[PDB]
């Protein structure tokens, strides 16, 4: 393969899988490495020790511990995992990149990779009023309940809502005023992240359940229709790139991550130290469901492609940050 | 028989669908138009789906000889069999016309995709055992029927909105309250000018192992009466539509055989379109030989087009309806 495996050093769930798909998003990595983590401490910093994690995997011969990486941002226990989903372990990884990065050129590079544009509007439909609520967004949770595949559950998250009953709108001083309620997609970001809905409540029981409901995605995904404004010459054609699959529809079940870091199609399965070439059916169709599928999907816009894939070699990395991990060999392998 | 003045789409590869559909709107008269008269002078040849569709279309009317959709499918991204496994025909509708839409905008024919397909349709789910509804309201531009029990596409539209009990799971995702027991029911609000009718023959078998087709026996009319399905009904424009056009497919699963049957002026005298080859037959084979065995060759999709539009859909087009400088780019790519 060429790719070295993460260690399982404990009920971490969700993270080595996170990590595989983040390493391999090499624009976002090169990112990391000019992060200006001199003067960081080795505990407390999640920038140094997200460094050192991604530096590992790409020099080690042998699987990398993610001890201190966990311990930097505080999820030390297998409940840490069951409180978040993975799109929020996400975002604490990427904000705490995000903040190292102000005050530099690299600032706003993973607004620029993950983030997105959409609106929330209300619509009154007697009177003339429209309210409309900018937001920004790094991932988009698709409803599969019902749904075949990725197309339809755009369909419905692009669905216009109705108030009109007991449940009309307080337009304020308009009061109660009926309306429809709607999102509309402004921008969709190079590096798309895509969270399934599997795990469910369930009230009479008082849990939450894995739904294992088949659900389809595509290798090439077309969004234009989606788009408010399309625009030419930068379609919002996406490439599967990774597919993040659970067993077990419970915390203490298995994870794995199956990707083509070079987007050739080339296809690996990474299960925790042991990474393995793999064919497209068993990362894709294998994965659909219908107690093995998928719960997190990963797009890269096919334009943006080359940039964001694009190679990244040892003069990538600064010689202080190299400095500086093998120096902490030399305290370490005193041994 | 074998001499009809309609031309065909070569054999290119494993483009399953693409052929039957763009035999389809090149039929749609008035969308053909539409797309004569997008401004695409500046667009790039390489990238630009809107004057592929352009070039196929022209060469459809003029060429003597199969037409070719190697610039179509380059430009549009989907170049290989599995791609075109993974998406249902009425997404490649759906992004090619979105596509042809965007660059009408700021023309004279500016939302013409939109009159011709697009309805509206709205739904609710009501929850059985908590105070949570929820109304919606919807646009489409196609119809995916089931047929799995359905005598025929009578049957399959009182299906489609008739109440379903949302038990089981099934259960509906009511947010806070959900997974909750809820009953489900959609209505239509209009019906489009053009109905593109999706039947749902391709199903996965679960274990079983994969996908498998379902080639029951599926009756659809030439004459198709909708206006017991929509919410309102008014005269002098009932909900009566007339068969347009039979998509077939033989074979099964990845390797199978298209095949597109098309009554263009919608006269009833029908032409099979099979690639490269196209020769008339009769109303039966279109149809009757259509409904599914009792085998192989069955309809998986429908266009039928309301009966007031009719003759303004299938509008004549001649080479005046192309603007000179489309048709001396074509000439010079040649
Ligand atoms: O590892 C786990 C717990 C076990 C599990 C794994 C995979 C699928 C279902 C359950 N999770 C990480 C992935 C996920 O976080 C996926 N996900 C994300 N966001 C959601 C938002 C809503 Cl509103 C509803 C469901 C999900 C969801 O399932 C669910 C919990
Ligand atoms: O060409 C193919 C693959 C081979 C094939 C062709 C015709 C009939 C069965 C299988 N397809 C295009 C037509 C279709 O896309 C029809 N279709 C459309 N929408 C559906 C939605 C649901 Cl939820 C379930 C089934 C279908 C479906 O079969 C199925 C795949």
């Amino acid at each position: 393969t060429g790719y070295v495996g993460l260690k399982n050093q404990g009920a971490t769930c969700y993270m080595n899988s996170l990590l595989q798909t983040l390493f391999f998003t090499n624009q976002l990595r090169k990112a990391v490495y000019m992060m200006p983590t001199e003067g960081d401490d080795s505990s407390k910093s999640v920038p140094l020790a997200l460094q050192r994690v991604f530096y590992e995997l790409q020099h080690s011969d042998k699987p990398v511990g993610t001890k201190k990486l966990t311990k930097s941002f505080g999820w030390e226990t297998l409940d840490s995992f069951m409180q978040h989903d993975v799109q929020e372990l996400c975002r604490v990884l990427l904000d705490n990149v995000e903040n190292k990065m102000k005050g530099t050129c690299v600032e706003g590079t993973i607004p620029k990779l993950f983030r997105g544009k959409m609106v929330s509007y209300i619509q009154c439909k007697e009177v003339d009023y429209r309210s409309d609520r900018r937001e920004d967004y790094y991932d988009i949770q698709l409803s599969i309940k019902g749904k075949k595949n990725i197309f339809e559950s755009f369909v419905d998250y692009v669905a216009v809502e109705q108030l009109d009953g007991d449940n009309k709108y307080d337009a304020g001083e308009h009061g109660l005023q009926e309306a429809e309620k709607g999102v509309k997609f402004l921008t969709l970001p190079p590096v798309l992240h895509l969270q399934l809905m599997r795990f469910m409540y369930d009230p009479q029981t008082d849990q939450n359940i894995k739904i294992n409901d088949r659900f389809e995605f595509p290798e090439q995904l077309p969004l234009d229709e989606f788009l408010q404004k399309t625009d030419p010459k930068d379609p919002a054609n996406y490439i599967l790139h990774a597919v993040l699959v659970h067993s077990g529809d419970n915390h203490g079940g298995h994870y794995v991550v199956y990707l083509n870091p070079k987007g050739d199609g080339k296809w690996c399965k990474f299960d925790d130290d042991v990474v393995s070439r793999c064919t497209k059916e068993e990362a894709i169709e294998h994965n659909y469901g219908g107690c093995t599928n998928a719960y997190m999907l990963v797009y890269i816009r096919e334009s943006k492609l080359s940039e964001v894939l694009q190679a990244v070699t040892d003069h990538d990395i600064p010689q202080q940050l190299v400095e500086r991990l093998q120096e902490e060999k030399r305290i370490e392998a005193q041994k």
